[PDB]
């Protein structure tokens, strides 16, 4: 036996696996209990702690995905099955990976925890672009990830009722939040350093721990990349989420909430995931079923109100987006668009992609959206309107959001530094069209181009060695800039002000001003007047 | 006759008229000024539409300038160039519809284009008298016979009380109709072309040639327009017959007026002039710019409908139209009613004063319209820099007002048949006493388009003598032609027609011609598009 793959935690002994690295070994603690399998009474509970175990619990692989639609829009593309599970799907998914430098650190180390995305319906922490063995050699960082419930399973809930109260899933990352508070010291990282990072509906989830009290005690900075809890698909109002699970219900043949929700635990857990899609209210993209419910508990209230009455004096936040947020969103829903066309689009396509696209819009504004995107010189080019289609998604649902979180962090005191991931990488299957689609700045973040068996080229290697530094810097002091580099440019931090951000690319940090401020003013200041007062 | 110089001794349908031999930077021109061609609009008369004048008997002087139409005399800052330059330079009186003639000297042999001027000031002032519509350059340097006539403004010209026999509304615009009609009878005379006539107009003077585009009587009596930063569709250049007959209700109210329409106009008729224009101001229905108390009515009968229908319906196929606007249409009229704007400071606001100067500005809007100007004029990265407030404000005023409704209008007219050319006019005369953050403002291209640079008693450099004579030339060839263009000078940029795919449009300046693309593109889909849909829904 190895020493070093040896480590008790509170639950008892585990045995992690020495994993070869780029540039040397890494010691890998993978599917570690944190929570009892939430099965049977207690599908749609709040997790329960993972009750000691007898011996040596076995820590060297990946353990099971969450329960989970999959993805059959491009059957076999790696574009698409790269975010599909890539262990069995089972409802005893509760686990979560460490991973540590080898030999373990010898001081207390800065912890960096993810938290993944998939609109709250999908994702695994043991996907190959979340693989923390890089971010731990080359960083020396001790790096965790862990899953939670998705979908029906973590989300689904009927507000006021103590059986399924919503938010479940949330409170599956605030146990693992909890357990490494418990236990990360074990592995040599330090739990008075933790730093929350995620992409999507994880940095939405990063930014509802930022908004609930009992999280806030369990990290000291974050990172939101893409993704944020306020905003138009990161929350339902109580009444829509009783609304889309007395549907749901339904569907699956259910007819009292207690009686209501004791039948949902006796359906499999496949008719649950093959009714999901079908309680959306409207023809739409980037809305999800089951997402995080306002029910005045997790959630005291919407984010939105949180966003702009809390007190967000000691917190640092690293924010930003990539270059083409709404791009893939397009092919999965908006008529006119495919990856194996060009996607050139009619002004016809154009007025109805932004009706599926802005959903909760009336005619009034849906026209203000047309006419602002519309380039009045070329107003029927099919590749100004293809781009303007993918700009509307991105911007409504993305760009704007983390604009108006941005704004609202900084101006209430926490220290906020913001950017632009531009680069898109040379191993991408997408068309050129989609750009740097959501999702593709996670390979650069976690490491990947430092395998050379993954064939990218040598500038996006010192590129992503270049992220790498700039993440780990801020979870070790809450400033991306090296304290060692005395050399330009530094990364300013984001003020309401002079609204700096950075573009992160393969050239040097530019440092540019107002992340959309004009488009952001429109969906941010104009648009809820619009929806308001009629 | 006998002693007289013989090349001043002209006759027209009414009689004999004597000119006077002016002296132009170049030479000699004759001027027939003060020419009668309406029987005074006065007495029983006034509100009334024009009779043509009667004829005459010897031999008319006319060789001075006539009187000014009964008008509003700006005090804004007396004794000041900027504002007395537009002020009456002849006696007030209600007797005021004479026209002037410039002609080559001697007159041309052959039969030469016509170019009839039609001036601006809110339709409740102007004068075809004033110095920058002195037609002598254009006569002399391009041998051009230009007209120009005065018209009834204010509520003598466009007091209208709607289906009245006694005050129909436009009576401003037959008058210039009926000097039209003149032209048509008795240009040949002078020895001009009643088959080539172009008319031109500035502010108001724009508005009226286009209500002549849109008024098929007065089709018959043109072939070719020039509207230099003025519209007859937009928000001033007309009024409801509802909205007319609720302005000519008040000032009679105001006058004491007790209202029946015979009775009332016959009482408005008993008033002296000077009381009706004292409560000219008094009837406009907000606290508003760019806002004119008495202007052409949508009658049903001058104008059919309203300007915006008849520009969206009309066949323009056989329509050549020179379009165009300056540099800061919208910045002098800040000074006269936008709190924080004066000539006499830098003009730098506070949000609070931009906020408070959109509702002026667009005194229609909603509280929700008035954001949507406000979110779209601010910069959100200085949103509070006074200096971006002051220039967003004089734009919302010049966008809304003047550059949005031309370029409306050099779109519909393109889309239906027409060949328009469109211009943005960028050169500040040297000369301009008004301050550096006014720009170019509205109604300070007219001097270089008359050639006032020319006469080297006004100071202008020589940069902008050679810049007037390139203007004289678009106008006169357009006039000439259809196309501003010399065919014998091929190798200078070419100003390309403005069309609904390219939108091209040409850069007016001291360098030579620039091709642009977009009339304020982006700005104008906003006040062209989507705020009218801010009013049909909310
Ligand atoms: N079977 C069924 C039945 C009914 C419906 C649907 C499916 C679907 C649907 C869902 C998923 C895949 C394909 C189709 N939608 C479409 C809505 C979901 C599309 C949004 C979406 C799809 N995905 C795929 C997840 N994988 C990705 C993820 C990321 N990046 C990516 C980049 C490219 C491609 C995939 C990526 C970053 C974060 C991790 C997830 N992520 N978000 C509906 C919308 C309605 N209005 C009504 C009914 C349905
Ligand atoms: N006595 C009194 C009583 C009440 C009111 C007013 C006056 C005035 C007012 C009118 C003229 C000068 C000073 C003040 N306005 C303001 C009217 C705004 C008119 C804007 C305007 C002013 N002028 C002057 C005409 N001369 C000019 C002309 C042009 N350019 C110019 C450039 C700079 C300066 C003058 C120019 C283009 C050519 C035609 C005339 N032309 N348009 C009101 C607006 C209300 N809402 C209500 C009440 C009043
Ligand atoms: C792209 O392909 C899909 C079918 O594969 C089709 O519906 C769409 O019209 C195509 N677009 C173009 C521009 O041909
Ligand atoms: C990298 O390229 C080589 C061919 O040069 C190929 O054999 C290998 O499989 C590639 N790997 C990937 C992951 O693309
Ligand atoms: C300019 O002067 C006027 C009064 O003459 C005043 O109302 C305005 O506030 C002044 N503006 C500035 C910028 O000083
Ligand atoms: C022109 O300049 C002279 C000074 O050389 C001056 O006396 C005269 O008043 C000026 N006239 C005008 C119209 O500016």
């Amino acid at each position: 036996e190895d020493p070093q793959l040896l480590v008790r935690v509170r639950g008892g002994q585990l045995r992690g696996i020495r994993l070869k690295a780029p540039g040397g070994p890494v010691s890998a603690f993978l599917g570690i209990p944190f929570a009892e399998p939430p099965v049977g009474s207690r599908r749609f509970m709040p997790p329960e702690p993972k009750r000691p175990w007898s011996g040596v619990l076995d820590a060297t692989t990946f353990q099971n995905v969450c329960y989970q639609y999959v993805d059959t829009l491009y059957p076999g593309f790696e574009g698409t099955e790269m975010w599909n599970p890539n262990r069995e799907l089972s409802e005893d998914c509760l686990y979560l990976n460490v991973w540590t430098p080898y030999p373990r650190p010898a001081s207390p180390t800065p912890v960096l925890i993810w938290i993944y995305g998939g609109g709250f319906y999908s994702g695994a922490a043991s996907l190959d672009v979340y693989d923390g063995r890089f971010l731990a050699q080359v960083e020396g960082a001790v790096l965790v990830s862990m899953n939670y419930r998705v979908g029906t399973f973590g989300f689904l809930a009927l507000p006021g009722s103590r059986e399924a109260p919503g938010n479940v899933g949330l409170l599956d990352q605030r146990l693992a939040l909890q357990w490494v508070q418990e236990n990360i010291a074990a592995f040599g990282g330090d739990p008075m350093s933790v730093t929350l990072f995620g992409e999507s509906a994880g940095a939405a989830s990063v930014g509802m721990h930022i908004l609930s009290l009992p999280s806030r005690s369990l990290f000291h900075r974050a990172v939101l990349q893409s993704g944020t809890p306020n905003g138009p698909w990161a929350t339902v109002s109580a009444g829509e989420a009783r609304r889309r699970a007395t549907l749901l219900a339904r569907l699956v043949g259910c007819p009292n909430d207690t009686e209501l929700i004791a039948c949902l635990r006796t359906r499999p857990a496949q008719d649950l995931v093959d009714h999901e899609w079908h309680v959306l209210p409207q023809e739409s993209i980037f809305r999800f079923s089951f997402v995080p419910v306002v029910d005045g508990d997790f959630l005291s209230d919407t984010p939105e109100a949180l966003i702009n009455t809390g007190d967000f004096q000691d917190l640092q936040v690293l924010v930003g987006v990539v270059k083409d947020e709404g791009s893939y969103f397009l092919v999965y829903g908006v008529p006119g668009f495919s990856k194996d066309n060009e996607s050139l689009i009619s002004r016809a396509q154009f007025l109805a992609g932004v009706r599926i696209g802005v959903p909760q819009a009336s005619d009034l504004a849906a026209e203000a959206v047309v006419l602002h995107y519309t380039d009045w010189l070329h107003p029927e080019d099919p590749t100004h309107l293809r781009d303007a289609m993918s700009a509307v998604v991105g911007d409504h649902n993305v760009v704007c959001p983390v604009a108006q979180l941005a704004g609202r962090l900084a101006a209430q005191g926490a220290r906020v530094y913001a950017y632009i991931f531009e680069h898109r990488a040379s191993t991408l299957t997408w068309p050129l069209w989609m750009g740097v689609p959501h999702g593709y700045e996670i390979e650069f973040i976690f490491g990947l181009p430092l395998d050379p068996s993954l064939n990218y080229t040598t500038e996006e290697r010192i590129f992503a060695q270049r992220l790498m530094k700039y993440w780990t810097n801020f979870a070790r002091t809450g400033d991306p800039n090296d304290p060692r580099d005395s050399k330009s440019p530094q990364w300013p931090p984001y003020t309401t002000a002079a609204q700096q951000y950075v573009s992160l690319n393969l050239k040097p940090l530019e440092v540019r001003r107002g992340l959309r401020a004009q488009t952001c003013a429109f969906w941010n200041r104009f648009l809820p007047k619009l929806l308001s007062a009629t």
